[PDB]
């Protein structure tokens, strides 16, 4: 599927080993500290698609599928998929090639997309870097194909970042020489084959900043689908330019201010507001980026605060910002794990409650976003517009005039005071009746133009023209 095809999507990102076992167990042990394979499979995912689609997601992103180093290392098993050894084989832990194709067709039979995580930067090896036996890797079975061993000593040196090895001497990550024509052609041919063999709709590309830029356009083209890159850097001036060589990148620039804005009652709404504008302007296309506040490479949101109302606000933002929302399996169950491997909790241990607070929050927000898109072909291309802020509040507007969604978000928390906010800028016609689609109440636009927004318990508010909801299953 195309970048255009992807704008309207919203992604549930999951760890294949950790989302759902074939046996459907909700009790199967998974001590994250043990870093072992816990049992999750592609077929397990298939059996839980009702749970995923019931939150209003239109796609999933799954961890890499290539066969991994087999050893149980001092850092555990390759359960996450980032330590590949044989790229023309699948990781048997998740099932068979038929299983992967089954997941793909099952997603498609529901009108959903499959996104797959891929690594081009490196392989994985159990052992010291200098001692690597290259013969294990397929097809890159000789030192020939790799950058000479060295570690990234200085991250300000972009040449070191690209030419030296990630990892360490316990689990080393032999770094492919992605400037060699033979390496390019092998990867380019592989990625097209992968996508065709399994009917893959999109790619999430790992460790993008660790590969020289002139590698990516050819890779993206070969893939023949939307590619969104992990560029692990919070500076828009470093990260957005990668969108010049690749369809999208994950929105790490928004990530930091977003997290700070909502992780405490004293978070800076100013930084968030500004970053939205900086990204909107200086990024080739903000609507092709992916928004998230939680993933497998950072502490989970709920690890910073257990305030449910804060979690509600940051989730609403992810869904309603420009670009593609990305929610990380477990976030909807208020998972609170810290840094790797604590943030790789098995989803099945939650019991998959479909009536939990954040599950319902996310369903409501996706419901409106999805509806708005079905009516307003200009929604996805309309660049989100921050219209208001204060010390505890931010409001924003997205959608063609007369059909816009206006979102008011707060970091007051669950003990926030009741009160009324007068909102200038919404651009609704005076006396117009609007629905608040989370709590399902109504409000009328003032004559002064302003909107009388009832604020209570630090809850999120999402407004949308009541007449426009006609015939939707929203708020019945
Ligand atoms: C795609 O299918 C062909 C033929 O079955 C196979 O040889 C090739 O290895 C597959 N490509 C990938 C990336 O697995
Ligand atoms: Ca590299």
């Amino acid at each position: 599927a195309t970048p255009a095809d992807w704008r309207s999507q919203s992604i549930y990102f999951l760890l294949t080993d950790r989302f759902a076992r074939t046996d459907g167990s909700t009790t199967a042990t998974c001590n994250t500290a043990d870093q072992k394979y816990c049992g999750g499979t592609w077929q397990g995912i298939i059996d839980k698609l009702d749970y995923i689609q019931g939150m209003g997601f239109t796609a999933i992103w799954i961890t890499p599928v290539t066969a991994q180093l087999p050893q149980t290392t001092a850092y555990g098993d390759a359960y996450h998929g980032y330590w590949q050894q044989d790229i023309y084989s699948l990781n048997e832990n998740y099932g068979t090639a038929d299983d992967l194709k089954a997941l793909s067709s099952a997603l498609h039979e529901r009108g959903m997309y499959l996104m797959v995580d891929v690594v081009a930067n490196h392989m994985g090896y159990d052992g010291a870097g200098s001692s690597v036996d290259y013969s294990v890797f397929k097809p890159f079975s000789s030192q020939d194909y790799f950058h000479p061993f060295c570690f990234i000593q200085n991250y300000e040196d972009q040449t070191q970042v690209e030419d030296c090895w990630l990892g360490d001497n316990t689990v080393s990550l032999p770094d492919l020489d992605t400037t060699k024509d033979v390496v390019k052609n092998e990867w380019y041919d592989w990625v097209g084959s992968l996508v065709s063999n399994y009917s893959i709709d999109g790619l999430r590309i790992d460790t993008v900043k660790h590969v020289q830029k002139d590698f990516w356009p050819g890779y993206n083209k070969a893939a023949g689908v939307y590619c969104i890159g992990e560029v692990l850097d919070g500076d828009p001036a470093y990260t957005c330019p990668y969108q010049n060589v690749m369809d999208g990148v994950l929105n790490y620039p928004i990530y930091y201010p977003l997290l700070n804005a909502f992780k405490s009652t004293s978070g800076s709404m100013d930084d968030l507001y500004n970053m939205i504008n900086t990204v909107k302007s200086d990024c080739p296309d903000s609507t092709l980026l992916g928004t998230f506040v939680e993933n497998h490479d950072n502490p989970r949101f709920a690890s910073y605060t257990n305030d449910i109302a804060l979690a509600k606000n940051v989730a609403a933002f992810i869904i309603l910002n420009d670009g593609i929302p990305i929610i990380y399996a477990g976030q909807e169950q208020h998972y609170a794990g810290g840094n790797d491997p604590a943030n790789r909790e098995a989803t099945w241990l939650s019991g998959y409650p479909t009536d939990s607070e954040l599950y319902k929050l996310i369903a409501s927000a996706n419901a409106i976003r999805n509806y708005a898109i079905s009516k307003d072909t200009g929604f996805v291309t309309y660049k989100n517009w921050p219209i208001y802020k204060d010390d505890t509040t931010i409001a924003m507007r997205k959608g063609t005039d007369g059909s816009q969604i206006v979102t008011i978000l707060s970091n007051k928390g669950a003990s926030g005071d009741s009160y009324t906010l007068s909102l200038s800028g919404a651009g609704y016609t005076a006396g117009q009746q609007l629905t608040e689609v989370i709590g399902c109440t109504t409000v009328t636009v003032g004559s002064d133009g302003n909107v009388p927004v009832p604020m209570a318990g630090g809850l999120p508010r999402v407004l949308y023209p009541t007449e426009k909801l006609a015939g939707s299953k929203i708020c019945s």
